[PDB]
DNA sequence: CAACGTTGTTT
DNA sequence: CAACGTTGTTTT
């Protein structure tokens, strides 16, 4: 997808984040940049969001089950990309076809060192063609089964990479979402969706790249029915805006 | 190590190499190419010098036990070597490193086609760094045994190759004397030593590359203490000097 | 990390 | 040769 909501207070989201470590004992995932965090309703790409990853990637001996919550940029900047502005890449890494992934070399490269991360949203928002040119707006979210309360957020697929600026400065964490064909709930809307996770299981399975091979980690990747949405006024169109009405119905 | 003494007649070195075969039936090996044998107390690289190999590199339905003795070049000419003349060779092939022979592409490509042989010696030739000046001791480095009577030939393992000449002549063979670190008996001399192999199962399981694996063979390359030395004079250090004052003690 | 262009070794 | 080290555009 192309613009989510993840608007959620860091002491909130980290709480709606509560997982069962390797021996079934329940934690919340550990930050890093917890200041790096900006809550919004309306997320576009070059923006950061807050993904979850293996606590391995940092740290050599460490239980590959735990989880890092961290804030990386959307939009995967190869470790391989020659000019000195993130912006300036030639080419669009919002998105990750699932059917070309282990075929495209910005993906498979961080894919095969075990750079999967789930990306965290409230839900994502699609517009649909609808005639006219004038699109329509919709937010899609996991069945909530105050409501914000006990929000269930959706867990997303990605790839990151690791890019060092070649004039110096902090190595940049960036991530791609990984698209799929859209099931027969959202077809109507759109042609495509993000690689949903669905449930504890999936989500540990991609995160865990030292227990899950790629092979395996890949079945994670399909459509998925169990998902909602509502249309949404057009307040959300301009990414300038950040306010409840973006994801509010109409 | 880079001098060798090899000054035994073909007649007396051959009943040196009494050997058994997989039945314990008691052989003497068979030569191949006899007239390249020229007997020295002070052999070079680029000299010939006689080395074991199985019969099975000569005959498809040989027993890979049998034995041949054949004078082979000292400084190992990889088989892509594209120049017409083999000394032109800009790489040190005289050794071939014990710890890095797998990562090593003029050794290991040989090695993997089975292309193991016995280097036979008299002994060693070895200069030590004397502190405090440039001049270098040499010793006569040989197995524990006037005595060349019943004299205990030296078996140091190699790797050997095939060369044809571009613009056309025999194929070549070459070989190079695999080295590790000196024993704690040899450290005083220098930081390096010859692979020897140390008796008729070590000999017989570094040549049978028909039943002995590259990893299993492997297992038989590390120093070893079973060695001695005497100091010998100057007289071996000019390398045209063929007496047997060269390996005499002093 | 599959494709591709280069190089090969020791004291 | 063939094993090395080096290279590098993507989606709706």
């Amino acid at each position: 997808c192309g613009r989510t909501s993840c608007h959620l207070p860091r002491d909130v989201l980290t709480r709606a984040c509560a997982y069962q470590d390797r021996r079934g004992q329940q934690r919340l995932p550990e930050w890093r940049d917890p200041d790096k965090y900006c809550p919004s309703y309306n997320k576009s790409p070059q923006s950061n969001s807050p993904v979850l990853l293996s606590r391995l990637h940092f740290e050599k001996d460490a239980d590959s089950s735990e989880r890092i919550i961290a804030p990386m940029r959307w939009g995967l900047v190869p470790s391989w990309f020659k000019e000195s502005d993130p912006s300036k890449l030639q080419f669009n890494t919002t998105n990750c076809r699932s059917d070309t992934v282990m075929e495209k070399r910005s993906f498979k490269v961080p894919l095969g060192k075990g750079r999967r991360c789930v990306v965290l949203a409230d839900g994502f928002y699609e517009w649909q063609r609808c005639g006219t040119n004038q699109r329509q707006p919709y937010f899609i979210y996991f069945p909530q089964i105050k409501v914000w309360d006990n929000w269930r957020l959706l867990t997303m697929a990605g790839i990151f990479d690791c890019w060092e600026p070649p004039e110096g400065g902090d190595v940049l964490y960036s991530y791609t979402i990984i698209t799929v064909d859209s099931c027969k709930g959202l077809s109507d809307i759109h042609h495509r969706m993000p690689a949903i996770l669905d449930g504890e299981e999936a989500v540990s399975k991609w995160l865990d790249f030292g227990e899950v091979s790629t092979q395996e980690a890949l079945k994670l990747i399909h459509p998925t029915e169990n998902i909602t949405f509502h249309a949404v006024s057009s307040v959300v169109n301009n990414s300038r805006n950040n306010t409840p009405e973006c994801l509010a119905p109409v």
